[PDB]
């Protein structure tokens, strides 16, 4: 049933742990485009509080109540596989605003909006090596993205020459982490690696220079903004954190695609939000949009919004759309790369009186 408007339905997360996550995302769509085409945008804008169940809930919702034409979320892993998993069995294009295990089951319908985590495990190793960092431990969720960072830091960090020796798991609504901390101090390993997100990465931070370790700590992508630093204080002196390019647009070469669109982005959101407000994740869900701005008018040549053939059309149009410049990288996705960045979508972090400084 053909419609004048592009319907979005859009799940992040705008309450419970994960709430500095989504809340900029939902921010960030003040400034992205209306109008596609010649036709109006129309979000339906829900929260999911991060719970996988509420997730499936408006995932499903997009499906047969607001029929959208894309889906796009979750804020963090677990509710971001919940939602692809619905939008494979659904049919419907979905742009992932976590990280996210692609399997076969999902990868016909979603692309993933956030580095995949070898690319920003490989500059946080590399900082490491330079470093004389020889012993490594991990305290990072048990669920999938901690897992995610573990078998990377397993498989590509071992391969570099590190030795991982105490591997200990956090839930997100946990308020300590005594045990798991005193386990990683008595372990003295030369760098502890965080597989965390937002404030909830400020935890094992703060409790690790607490109970008196001084090695250097390495932090995500999943930490990248003004919140990690206001939670850690002090302690989040000397940090080493992948992020994307949106941190430092100003950095950035003239002629690099991701100059115009982080610039964009962060001029309009530091404006509204103070300065240094950029963050990590507004930076996907602009980009979200950078993504659609490509490959709408393609999939509108061989179909009209709210069908299922203009579905289709996006799905084969983000396979031919090459080179979508955007705030965090530069996009080009395959039948069996749905993530489809490169290095000019990381660079590195650490933070000096209170503030993000690149680390070149
Ligand atoms: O907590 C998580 O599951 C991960 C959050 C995350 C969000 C955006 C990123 O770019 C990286 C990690």
């Amino acid at each position: 049933a053909e419609t004048n408007e592009i319907t979005v339905g859009i799940t992040v997360t705008t309450t419970g742990p994960a709430a500095a996550l989504g809340i900029p995302e939902r921010n960030a769509l003040e400034f992205v485009a209306k109008e596609i085409g010649g036709h109006p945008i129309k979000m339906i804008v829900l929260d999911d509080g991060g719970d996988p169940t509420a997730a499936t809930t408006n995932a499903r919702r997009f499906v047969t109540e607001s029929k959208a034409d894309v889906i796009m979320g979750s804020s963090v892993t677990p509710p971001t596989v919940a939602v692809s998993n619905v939008a494979n069995e659904a049919q419907v294009p979905h742009i992932a605003l976590a990280p996210l295990p692609v399997t076969p089951e999902r990868a016909k319908w979603s692309v993933v909006m956030p580095q995949p985590i070898p690319i920003m495990g490989k500059v946080l190793y590399e900082h490491m090596k330079k470093n004389n960092i020889k012993t490594v431990g991990y305290i990072g969720y048990s669920d999938s993205y901690g897992d995610l960072w573990f078998n990377d830091l397993k498989k590509q960090g071992e391969a570099m020459g590190l030795k991982i020796v105490a591997e200990e798991r956090f839930a997100r609504p946990d308020t300590s982490v005594a045990g798991q901390v005193l386990k990683l101090v008595a372990a003295n390993p030369d760098a502890i690696l965080v597989g965390a997100s937002g404030t909830a990465a400020a935890l094992p931070q703060t409790a690790l220079r607490e109970r008196g370790y001084n090695g250097l700590i390495y932090q995500t992508h999943g930490a990248a903004s003004m919140d990690f630093i206001r939670i850690a204080g002090k302690s989040a002196e000397g940090v080493l954190m992948a992020s994307g390019p949106v941190m430092d647009p100003e950095g950035q070469n003239d002629s690099a695609l991701t100059k115009k669109p982080g610039l964009e982005l962060n001029t309009a959101y530091e404006t509204k939000y103070g300065p240094n407000s950029r963050s990590q994740f507004a930076g996907h869900s602009f980009d979200a949009f950078k993504v659609l701005e490509r490959v709408i008018p393609v999939a509108l040549k061989t179909a009209k919004p709210g069908t299922q053939e203009f579905r289709e059309a996006i799905r084969k149009a983000l396979l031919t759309e090459k080179d979508i410049a955007a705030s965090q990288g530069v996009y080009s996705f395959t039948e069996t790369d749905r993530y489809g960045l490169d290095d000019r979508s990381r660079i590195l972090l650490t933070v000096k009186n209170g503030k993000y400084v690149i680390v070149k």
